């Protein structure tokens, strides 16, 4: 029994406000989560 655009659309109207909320806000905060993480926990090592 397919859909159409309302059940999901819901979804998909919140979805593209996520978008402008925090399209900047990405590649600086994780320029200090990237560096912290590969020594204190060592997700890899031996």
């Amino acid at each position: 029994s397919p859909l159409g655009e309302e059940m999901r659309d819901r979804a998909r109207a919140h979805v593209d406000a996520l978008r402008t909320h925090l399209a900047p806000y990405s590649d600086e905060l994780r320029q200090r989560l990237a560096a912290r993480l590969e020594a204190l926990k060592e997700n890899g090592g031996a």
